């Protein structure tokens, strides 16, 4: 049910951060693209 | 007239920004160094 990210060679889930991905394209062109949640870490710091 | 970080084997062309470029020295050792202006994402993110 949930999505993470983790290293290739040794199960390691980590929660799907904007300090782990990178922004390339859109959603129209990939292949097999699935709907998500990403965790920006700024902004409950901008809240508090 | 602009200036773009791309990756080596294949054009394309990203905005200068602090979470692509790391900071070493300054203007005076460098060789070749040019002037433009380096883009910070947490800037926006604060005067909002
Ligand atoms: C992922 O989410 C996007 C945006 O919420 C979905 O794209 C929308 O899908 C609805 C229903 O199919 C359409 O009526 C809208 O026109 C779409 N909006 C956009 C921006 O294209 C997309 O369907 C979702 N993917 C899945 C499989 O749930
Ligand atoms: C890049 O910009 C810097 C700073 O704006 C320029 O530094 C000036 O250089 C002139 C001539 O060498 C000096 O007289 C000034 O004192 C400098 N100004 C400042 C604010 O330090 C620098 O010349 C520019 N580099 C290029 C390649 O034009
Ligand atoms: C994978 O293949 C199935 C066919 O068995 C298809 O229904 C599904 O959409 C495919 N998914 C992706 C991401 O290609
Ligand atoms: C590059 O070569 C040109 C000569 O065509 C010279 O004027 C310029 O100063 C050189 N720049 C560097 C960084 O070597």
């Amino acid at each position: 049910t949930h999505w993470f990210v983790t290293q290739r060679n040794f199960y390691e889930p980590q929660i799907i951060t904007t300090d782990n991905t990178f922004v390339s394209g859109n959603c129209d062109v990939v292949i097999g693209i699935v709907n998500n949640t990403v965790y920006d870490p700024l902004q409950p710091e901008l809240d508090s």
